[PDB]
């Protein structure tokens, strides 16, 4: 608290201290070879080679380092997520071209650094591999996402494998033995869940099952202002259309605040006829993407309604009561029974989903709209596993249970949207490309030599995608030969690397060493924006006002 | 005093600091737009924009900081000793290698940087233009080294340019006048001088004049152990050749000690018939490269001899007594008239020595072997001019002298050596060229990307060659448009510079702007190894033994 | 002696501090109403207004500082030694001009500053004034220098005004009485001295006067290589020529040496037939410009001789012995008894040196070649005049001695150069001059404006003008009125100032307030340079070799 | 110098760009007066700011001139600085 405002000279090398440092502290751990660290909290130390955790659990002393930390750490926290990994690499990159951009200044050339490497991302997205549940690799990509489990890999590879056709959903739990053990099924999770615990089995937000029910999809937030809607609702159904109606009465809506859910407790207590074994005839179900309602409607023969008056105006045309069987609960609610004439109706859904993805962009295609669309697929279409997980102690298995979760985040992102080659290999190729596609390209290599060829950029940059390659790999058996390395053609059309657990050298095709395409991508994504504005920044302020 | 042993990294993080200051420094004054020094001397401020003094004159407080110095200073200060420019030069890229070798570290690469710049340095010795006395870029020459005389560049070349056939020796001399005064003459200088006083005009060292002498050429330092051989000499001619005789007997050797100028001055008294108007009719002359008396043997008629007891053994074939004109003097010696039977002789004697040089090798050629046997041709054939120069103080025309000193010495080694274009480009194009030449060349190309552009050397020396031309333009007119600058190949054909003096933009070709051929070849030459030094040093030591 | 090498940001930071104390310091002195400064030296006050003595004597702690100073300070001192005064108006520009070149920054911007400056100055040259000794105004420019006596002032411009016709020479001797005595003649002195006491009236340095003479005057400087030459020449005329000749034989030259004036004084026991009354018939002398021999060969008839060999080779067309009258002197000649005939031959030789500045450029006329051939005129046309200065003390004699010849200096330099108008008021009208001429002229008007007028060079020049003008009358009656002062075109017409030692309000040329031509001219030329070398450094070295 | 300071805005904004690269600095003359030329900032074309499409409401700088006045005048007017809890 000497001074809250920093201007120029210093606030850049401050920017340039800290990252330096969060770059030395996590990069060291990078690879299988990484070396670790050791974190207090409080009256304990977790050991670690996760990047992840280090760097979120990184601090400082001066409360202007801090602030410029966040700026670096928070976007890679961000990447794991929602991928699931790929955080150090961001900041190795997050680095690499922040350098960059001081040894180019002036903002004509910032602006031609961004195009450059814009273009190279391009690059990365075309060079997307692509892969089925049957091929061998989704063994070899999570035999290196599980760090080298010779019997998880296996098992769960055999998983995916075997239900060549549906996109197995899978869950886990804690499990009591030694041994694990599976459970499959043949029904999909829905979102709902009960409003309040009144409405369930005994009364007491137990699980409810049951062997037919009438659903209605309702999307407003209800509350207060909608407890007479709801009672001229319940009346006109229970009333005009009892003949053809199977109880319970499903109520799946947005969120039941307080005001209606007490309401429809005394609407419960209204018909007491309509009462059979405890189990009120009336339940209203929550969900945490308008359109992720739109398929718990489609799942259970529900109509889509905007507004709660829209209960009175129905007819034989709009209610359909359904004979499935269906589980409640407080946490989700669960389908099982699915007559063949409802599995025509949410495969005739899905297709229609599908099929707005067929037309997407290529860019597109990694967005989180395509992302959330794909979300709704695999509800929609798949069959649930759980899997109970368990092992020798109590940590070891809640540790066996994290190494299970990587593994389905990554075969699913593999399979979901391919895979690249291995050991900071695939960057280089892009980048190499990059610079030989434009300069090739007899039309604009006017241009593109005096942007980026000539001004000295497209060197810079090609160095810098070396990077990857020189941490895991200086000072092991590869790079002893010749003082340092040459990144000839010969290299560029049959990279050699060295699988780090093995000892081997061969190609990341040939040893199987593979990094998910949407990782590496939003690492390098995120590493522009993120170095750029370190590098752009002049001020900062520490002022509580 | 702390420390007298300084190992590692201290050393060069030492070396670099100085290297940096002295840079600074020295680089500052570059070119006719260069900024200006003051430096104190006891109670006087001389203010200069003369890297070689400021340089020379740069001082340190630790005697290790100056310990390196030195080391960095001494070569550039050994380039206008011998050359007359470039000292400036030599530091900027003493410093540019410097780091460049300390990006390439292990003991195969310094040895591939080496040959590499080696091959540079070829390209350099090639591209060496050539020029006669009459052509009028001397003048050009004459005038960018004259810091912009018109005055001075017009004279000194018309005087090279009226003698079309002989190289005009050039002497200068403090006039009284505020107009210069020219003095030509047609005899040459030679640099024979009086061993004592005694032997002259007046018994005191004056200017005794001659119009017939028989000089004698010996080689050896004579002492006490010559004394005898002497005698021996002196008495055989003067009783038994005395017939066929010129006074004065002229006694040219090495050096002549006190113990034998006693011993001719009593010779002198012993043949008292021999001594006409106070001449003493026996001269002993000393000089300060055997093969300089051997010029001093075929200018006067002299034989050569190897011993002083060779005196006597001699006869009519081997005693040749001279009848032109001699002007003997206690700093040099002069020759007057030459009758046209002795101009063949040292013609005939000239072109022996031109036979010489014809076949050297090319790298020979700016070697110093060469350069002293060019040294004796001039001695030997050409016309010795006396300037007086003038103007309105004191110290004004001591300026004017050392304007004009400049002058001859850049004129000399223009025609002697040619000349490069200007403005750092030379420099420029030689790099460009060397790396294009072993790349484009089928052959070899296997091994030279391997070396130098695959390990990323090239490109590196590449944008070191730059650095003069960066230094002397930018913040100008020409790196103003487009951010930085475009080394393109159609720069490299037709390399585009601004004249500081003027403000226009062309041609180093058109404008008018040349450097010595030597310079520019023994800056980068001693660039290297005196980088390397800096480089691989690993030690200092301070300590008084 | 922290470190002995300053550059950059530092080294101007100090210029600026030293410039900016000396200018304070100095230019309180400024003008009659001006504050005193007190000095030690030793055990002593002198406390004055003189701004050189001011100047001259500012001492400082830091190496560094001393430094700069040094070159602030010799250009103000080297003005009063030629012209006698204007440092301080030097110095206050040298303040003005620095802080402009620091406004515009950029090295075509100075080579802007610099040539419109030039014109300025070649305006000043063109506003000289000029006067006739006859002209009252002599009395005012002599009042002025002479810090307001009325008595002495009277004195001078009469003795110049009475003489109408020639230029009086004017010497200073500290007198006896309380009252002044004035000694007129209507003789000059003449450069020449004894070489040796011997050669004068009784052997000892005393005063030779002589009523016949044969003068020679020889160029070289005379050593022991002329002993015989001498004696050669001496017993050539004293043998061959003695008829056609008066004693004694003058030979005058540049200077005799102690080898050559010992062998004259034997020559002169040689011949002791020709003495009389003990005056040694031979008299050395030597002179501290070649030609000011010249003047002393045409008012004595003696031939010019460029060798001392000459003196042989000589006849009754080429010797010629005077009848006149001389008074030679240990510290200069004196010639009085001029017969007609001489005094055409010298009134010819006069008139031909007159004629070489009549075709002289009017830069050139202000210049040093000019001055020294006016003071050729002066010593050959003219009438000395001894002026013998007394006073109550002994101190108040010596200061009015001093006071004396300030007022010579200034009134020479008044009909010499002329004089322009006082108060700073001159150097205002010829900036706004300057600007009106260039700007005005349609011809060239479209680059004036974008050099000067719209960079805003020329408004940063107009305000800079004004500082003379604002020191001197800044708290004033004059600047009282109007806030501060409005510079318009009625002002430049008639330019009103207020006489300092009166207090009434006027133009200069109706007060009596003028300066020499030739100070505020070398003022504002030795303000430039001085100005731009501070301005143009960048480095300060303090290191003792 | 009122004339130097309605600069300001335009030197900020183009110092070290392509406009202020040419001819040292900048050469208000009438020949700018009547047709101006500045530099969008986005494109990095140059052309006047009526032909670029680059414009202010008239009510801001209007209002910050207005404002720049009275709190310059008031804080070049101060002479004293009180800071004494009562
Ligand atoms: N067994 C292996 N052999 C060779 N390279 C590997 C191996 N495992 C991982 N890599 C390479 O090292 C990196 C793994 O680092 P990791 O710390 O898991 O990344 P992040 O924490 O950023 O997800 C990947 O870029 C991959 O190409
Ligand atoms: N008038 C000019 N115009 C353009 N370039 C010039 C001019 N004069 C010199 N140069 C360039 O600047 C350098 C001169 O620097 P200088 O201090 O004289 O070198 P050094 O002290 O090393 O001899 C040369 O390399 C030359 O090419
Ligand atoms: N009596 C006076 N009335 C008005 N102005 C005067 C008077 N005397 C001198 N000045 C002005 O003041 C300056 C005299 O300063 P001075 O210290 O004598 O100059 P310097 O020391 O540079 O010769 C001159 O420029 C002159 O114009």
């Amino acid at each position: 608290s000497q001074t809250l405002l920093v201007h120029g000279k210093d606030a850049q090398g401050i920017i340039k201290q800290v990252l330096s440092e969060v770059y030395d502290a996590v990069t060291s751990t990078m690879g299988p070879n990484g070396q670790l660290v050791m974190i207090k909290n409080g009256v304990s130390t977790k050991t670690t080679k996760d990047g992840v955790t280090v760097a979120r659990s990184i601090r400082f002393a001066d409360e202007a380092h801090e602030l410029v930390n966040r700026v670096i750490t928070e976007p890679a926290t961000k990447t794991d997520e929602e991928c699931g990994d790929g955080t150090t690499t961001t900041i190795m990159l997050t680095h690499a071209l922040y350098h960059l951009f001081k040894d180019f200044p002036g903002f004509q050339h910032h602006r031609n650094i961004e195009d450059l490497v814009e273009r190279v991302i391009q690059r990365l997205e075309s060079m997307a591999i692509r892969v089925e549940v049957d091929d061998p690799r989704l063994y070899q990509v999570a035999l290196t996402s599980s760090n080298q489990d010779e019997k998880l890999a296996r098992l769960v590879s055999e998983l995916y494998a075997n239900n060549k056709g549906s996109y197995p959903d899978i869950e886990l739990k804690e499990g009591v033995n030694f041994e694990d053990q599976i459970e499959q099924t043949t029904g999909r999770t829905i979102r709902m869940f009960y409003a309040n615990p009144w409405f369930a089995k005994g009364h007491q937000g137990g699980v409810t099952e049951l062997t037919g029910f009438t659903a209605f999809v309702i999307d407003r937030r209800i509350d207060k202002e909608d407890t007479q809607k709801l009672i001229d609702g319940v009346n006109h159904l229970v009333k005009t259309h009892k003949q053809h109606l199977a109880l319970p009465i499903l109520l799946i809506a947005r969120s039941f605040e307080e005001a209606a859910n007490s309401t429809l407790m005394q609407l419960n207590a209204a018909h007491p006829t309509l009462v059979e074994d405890g189990r009120p005839w009336l339940i209203p179900l929550s969900t945490p993407g308008t359109s992720e309602l739109q398929d718990i409607a489609v799942m259970l023969n529900a109509p889509m309604l905007s507004d709660v008056a829209d209960l009175t105006k129905l007819d034989t045309h709009s209610i359909n009561g359904q004979h499935g069987q269906l589980e409640l609960g407080g946490n989700r609610s669960i389908l099982k029974s699915t007559t063949p004439k409802d599995e025509d109706r949410i495969e005739q859904h899905a297709r229609g989903i599908e099929e707005l993805l067929e037309g997407f962009s290529l860019s597109d295609k990694f967005s989180v709209r395509a992302r959330y669309n794909e979300r709704r697929i695999r509800t929609l279409r798949g069959k649930l596993i759980t899997i109970s997980v368990g092992g020798e102690t109590y940590s070891e298995v809640k540790e066996r249970v994290d190494r299970y979760e990587d593994v389905v985040k990554a075969i699913r992102s593999a399979l979901e949207n391919g895979i690249l080659p291995g050991g900071g290999v695939s960057l280089v190729k892009a980048v190499f490309g990059t610079i030989k596609e434009g300069l090739e390209d007899k039309d604009q290599s006017a241009e593109f030599a005096k942007r980026y060829i000539n001004s000295g950029i497209a060197n810079e940059l090609m160095r810098l995608s070396t990077i990857q390659h020189k941490l895991l790999f200086k000072d092991t058996a590869l790079y002893k030969e010749n003082g340092s390395f040459h990144f000839n053609d010969d290299w560029l059309n049959t990279p050699t690397v060295m699988n780090l657990a093995t000892g081997e050298i061969g190609t990341p095709e040939g040893l199987g060493i593979y990094d998910t395409a949407y990782a590496s991508i939003t690492a390098l994504k995120g590493g522009l924006q993120t170095a750029k504005i370190l590098a752009t920044t002049k001020t900062l302020i520490l002022g509580e006002k």
